[PDB]
């Protein structure tokens, strides 16, 4: 298995998650039609960019390293719906929805300006991103869930899910970037790829599906 034949395992898991949320959202009453557009958003997203990689586009040569420029386009796009998705079941307004979209962003933007620098000095980037990444996690945790309190039993239960979800399998993202190619380059460019396709997969997908049991079950 190389890159390509990974690239497009996630292409073909992003397409079947696109497909199954655009259809479960056909009818949508007229306020939960909101949800499910972001998710086709968040995963059709990512299906682009994975077949773009897929066909050998963006591989960006930096220094002894090759950087995947789709990839980051893509989280920049689609991380901020996912948290938006999670906002809006938490009930927040404006103001907040605007801290977390922002700490959110700088999150993407360092890790994706660290990658693109060639040299020592890209781990300032690193760290910026994962600084930022903390102050995300303390909204979900805190504040966002202290807002969710106030919904229905079962889209609190939703919220706190999804939320769960979401803080674990984010963390993990630095350390693959750490021992990856962007840092130490100890897992290969394959390895380090492989294991960003299942995390990119459960994060958008697995984070949709585990959203349509719920709304079903409600
Ligand atoms: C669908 C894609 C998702 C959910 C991507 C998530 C990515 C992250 C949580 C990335 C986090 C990073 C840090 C916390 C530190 C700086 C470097 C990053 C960008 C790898
Ligand atoms: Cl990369």
């Amino acid at each position: 298995v190389g890159l390509t034949t990974l690239f497009w395992l996630g292409a073909i898991g992003m397409l079947v998650g696109t497909l199954a949320f655009a259809w479960a959202g056909r009818d949508a009453g007229s306020g939960e039609r909101r949800y499910y557009v972001t998710l086709v958003g968040i995963s059709g997203i990512a299906a682009v960019a994975y077949v773009v990689m897929a066909l050998g586009v963006g591989w960006v040569p930096v220094a002894e390293r090759t950087v995947f420029a789709p990839r980051y386009i893509d989280w920049i796009l689609t991380t901020p719906l996912i948290v938006y998705f999670l906002g809006l079941l938490a009930g927040l307004d404006s103001r907040e929805f605007g801290i977390v979209i922002t700490l959110n962003t700088v999150v993407m933007l360092a890790g994706f300006a660290g990658a693109m620098v060639p040299g020592i000095e890209r781990y300032a980037l690193f760290g910026m991103g994962a600084v930022a990444f903390l102050g995300l996690v303390y909204y979900l945790v805190g504040p966002m869930t202290e807002s969710a309190s106030q919904r229905s039993s079962g889209i609190k239960s939703l919220y706190v899910r999804l939320r769960n979800l979401t803080v674990i399998l984010w963390a993990i993202y630095p350390f693959i970037w750490l021992l990856g190619p962007p840092g130490v380059a100890l897992l290969t460019p394959t390895v380090d790829v492989a294991l960003i396709v299942y995390l990119d997969l459960v994060t958008k997908v697995g984070f949709g599906f585990i959203a349509l049991d719920a709304a079903a079950t409600l």
